[PDB]
């Protein structure tokens, strides 16, 4: 868990920039579930045009093909997108293979200037919780100051034929100012922490799943409902199908929200990404010109 505040939000932009000064190549990253919300707000500032990895992780929990649409997005702004699994270890050896083509140019570049070849330089950079430390765990098969008051020093991390892998991953914040936003964090557990409401988020979550997945949703609630209903019919009927009751026979509201919140987060119902791009035309358009 991590305690954004100016200061602390200061020192992380200042001190990734640093670490930026040493690389490459830079991997962006995001959750496949959201992979445009779970951006830092400033990410291309602090990157500012290094090549760029955008690793879409947890692609096991996600929409492929709404995965694509986001790909296509990162390829026109001249990034190389890739999708993996770090958890479960799938499809890990395309990191390298993405830091080859990103960096063949400025490599292309000093080898007809006559420098020797080298290991490229990368590291890992994005919001908490996207997967980072998994990720460089697996990279470098093996889990990453063991003395108390005994300080860590950054390390590089062979991997595979070409890749130095920076062993501490930039770490920075996520995006604060839009309450959808908000939601789509707080529904794949980015930001388990408060000031977004968990009934709004439980509301938005169902239904997101009412118009994405409706069937989906029902069979696995065992739950029928009254298509003109409102939104509380829904967390009733969850309510009354698993006795998340009292008082008497009245819901218990806030067990069923945190069962809803659960089982979304931890794709229980099923992989969906929430960034819809076809909805998101106007936030692109608006974010864009910068
Ligand atoms: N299902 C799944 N879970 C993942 C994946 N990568 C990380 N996780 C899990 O997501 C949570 C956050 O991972 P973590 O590496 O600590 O994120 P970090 O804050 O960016 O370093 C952990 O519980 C991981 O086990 C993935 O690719 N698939």
């Amino acid at each position: 868990v991590i305690q954004w505040y100016p200061g602390h939000m200061a020192k992380a932009k200042r001190e990734v920039s640093e670490q930026l000064k040493k690389v490459d190549v830079v991997f962006e990253l995001v959750d496949a579930r959201i992979p445009y919300s779970s951006r830092n707000p400033m990410i291309d500032e602090v990157i500012n045009q290094k090549p760029r990895v955008v690793i879409l992780n947890k692609k096991d929990m996600s929409n492929l093909n709404e995965m694509s649409k986001w790909e296509q997005f990162f390829i026109d702004k001249g990034y190389y997108p890739v999708s993996v699994d770090a958890k479960h270890g799938k499809n890990l050896k395309k990191v390298e293979a993405a830091a080859i083509k990103a960096t063949a140019e400025k490599f292309e570049r000093e080898k007809a200037k006559g420098l020797k070849p080298r290991a490229i330089r990368a590291m890992i950079v994005g919001i908490p919780n996207v997967g980072k430390s998994t990720l460089i765990n697996k990279l470098a098969k093996r889990s990453i100051g063991n003395k108390p008051g005994v300080t860590k020093q950054q390390q590089w991390i062979k991997v595979g034929n070409a890749l130095q892998l920076l062993d501490t991953p930039g770490i920075l914040w996520p995006k604060f100012e839009d309450e959808e936003v908000g939601k789509k964090l707080s529904l794949t557990g980015a930001i388990k922490d408060s000031i977004v409401h968990l009934d709004e988020v439980a509301i938005y979550g169902l239904n997101f799943l009412i118009q994405n997945d409706l069937a989906r949703l029902k069979s696995h609630y065992n739950i029928e409902v009254p298509e003109d209903a409102e939104i509380i019919a829904w967390f009733d009927a969850i309510g009354k199908k698993r006795g998340l009751i009292r008082r008497g026979n009245e819901i218990d509201y806030e067990a069923v929200i945190e069962l809803i919140i659960y089982d979304i987060r931890n794709a229980k119902i099923g992989n969906y990404c929430f960034d819809i791009f076809k909805d998101m035309t106007e936030e692109l358009a608006n974010d864009a010109n910068n």
